[PDB]
């Protein structure tokens, strides 16, 4: 049978149309995380879900072109990158580190990225991982990757995993391979 998409299929037409920087491995990480799905789902504080993790535009019971949901892909993907360009300095990294970033933005949103709340200074402060973009220190900022596991203020075990896939593939080419 037939409900589930192919991320590799989403892949490249996405890649094909030639708007989003992340490179393959930056897409297939974000893609396994998400799956893909023709048939809208419910999350918990359900919302409805399309494709590969979008909630824009999602009609239940309203099953999507393949086209459509790599154009949805895109659209989520190039917000996710404008993100990284905007904030982090996203043009002056390299391949690796801005695809991580961007799955890192996708996953969590621009402003979890930017700052946090200081239960101790009673405000938002900015995040040592901005800081160290705006330094132009790569390794620095893919090493606080880790820092965004947190949901409804709980570290959940796939964000663990995951900010540490997304670490890995921005530290490559970055120290020593090996």
């Amino acid at each position: 049978g037939g409900a589930i998409c192919a991320i590799a299929v989403m892949i490249t037409i996405v890649m094909g149309n030639g708007n989003v920087r992340t490179n393959q491995a930056g897409l297939e990480l974000i893609g396994n995380a998400e799956g893909c799905r023709r048939d809208p789902y419910m999350c918990p504080a359900g919302v409805w879900t399309d494709g590969i993790g979008n909630t824009h535009g999602v009609t239940p019971g309203v099953r999507k072109t393949d086209q459509q949901i790599a154009a949805d892909w895109e659209k989520n993907i190039l917000i996710a990158e404008r993100c990284i360009n905007q904030h982090f300095r996203g043009k002056d990294m390299p391949d690796n580190a801005f695809s991580a970033m961007t799955s890192a933005a996708f996953n969590m949103g621009c402003n979890s990225l930017r700052t946090y709340y200081s239960k101790a200074r009673g405000m938002r402060v900015e995040t040592s991982i901005h800081k160290w973009a705006q330094k132009g220190e790569w390794v620095n900022m893919c090493n606080h990757l880790p820092d965004f596991v947190n949901s409804n203020g709980v570290p959940l075990r796939g964000l663990k995993i995951r900010r540490e896939k997304e670490r890995q593939l921005c530290l490559t080419g970055l120290v020593n391979e090996h």
